[PDB]
């Protein structure tokens, strides 16, 4: 008569961590100039 | 006796990775108007 | 009856997704002095 399954696997190893987002968004437009002379 | 009995299950799959790292800050806006007289 | 060998190791979790985008950006610069009039 068979013998018993054998024991299960291991696991797998964790997947890796994933790529970065992309770069933010472009800034506000800036302060309005000072008065001319 | 006995044949040896059947060979384990697979193991289970690793967990799947994390969410990426946010990307870099977004660049800085443009100038400002120009400004008045 | 001898247990049967061990399964093999399981697959390795997939690649993580990818991250947020970054924070806006900063505001630029002031506007160009005004002009003489």
């Amino acid at each position: 008569p068979i013998g018993p399954p054998g024991p299960r696997g291991n696991r797998g190893e964790r997947g890796s961590e994933g790529s970065p987002g992309h770069p933010g968004m472009p800034g506000p437009p800036g302060p309005p100039g000072a008065p001319g002379p």
